[PDB]
């Protein structure tokens, strides 16, 4: 049972602009997704400060980066607070309508595209490198869901019958054919060291056979 939804017009506009503008500094997508993961981890940590049972679904707070060259995917996994179904539908828990407006306004006033994260819509920089993004998520208050979009104005949501995650979010980047450098271990390490060196959670870069 798969539900298909239209993006709000402003979010569709933001994604087409990310996909179609010439912009060489594509590596910032990983900084943005790691920062989102850190934000989600902060949230569950804060909730656990007054209710330790919030961590019954997983005590470890971490970020994993999993490249897969056979599948041409880069997966970012965190054990943060996760997202409910309503969150997923409401632009993955972002205020994306007003954030997009402020981002394009900032761009008029001399802001850079790499400052997308300052407007709360850094998730959508995934489409700098990915032709399709799958988001698997489990929040303590809801079931496990999969969101998916290849842009083009729509996204889908379904219950996820895959591998149970306990709690958190998995962003699966189905990379564009010319963006496979982001599966290479030395390239990922370079980006994490450059842009994410002070993230307050362990970031583990998985290796492949
Ligand atoms: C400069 S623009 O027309 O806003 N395009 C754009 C905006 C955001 C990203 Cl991440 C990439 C390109
Ligand atoms: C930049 S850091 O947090 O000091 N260490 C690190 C560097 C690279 C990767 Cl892929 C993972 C962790």
């Amino acid at each position: 049972e798969v539900e298909t939804f239209a993006f709000q017009a402003e979010i569709a506009q933001l994604m087409s602009l990310i996909i179609n503008t010439f912009y060489s500094n594509k590596e910032i997508f990983l900084r943005e997704l790691i920062s989102n993961s850190s934000d989600a981890l902060d949230k569950i940590r804060y909730e656990s400060l007054t209710d330790p049972s919030k961590l019954d679904s997983g005590k470890e707070l971490h970020i994993n980066l999993i490249p897969n060259k056979q599948d041409r995917t880069l997966t970012i996994v965190d054990t943060g607070i996760g997202m409910t179904k309503a969150d997923l539908i409401n632009n993955l828990g972002t205020i994306a309508k007003s954030g997009t407006k402020a981002f394009m306004e900032a761009l008029q006033a001399g802001a850079d595209i790499s400052m997308i994260g300052q407007f709360g819509v850094g998730f959508y920089s995934a489409y700098l490198v990915a032709e399709k993004v799958t988001v698997i998520t489990k929040h303590n208050d809801d079931e496990q869901y999969a969101w998916e979009s290849s842009a083009g104005g729509s996204f889908t949501v379904r219950t996820d019958t895959g591998e149970p995650m306990g709690r958190g979010t998995k962003v699966i980047l189905h990379l564009k054919e010319d963006q496979t450098e982001y599966l290479e271990e030395r390239r990922i390490k370079e980006i994490v060291k450059k842009h994410s060196q002070f993230i307050g959670y362990p970031i583990t870069l998985f290796v492949e056979k």
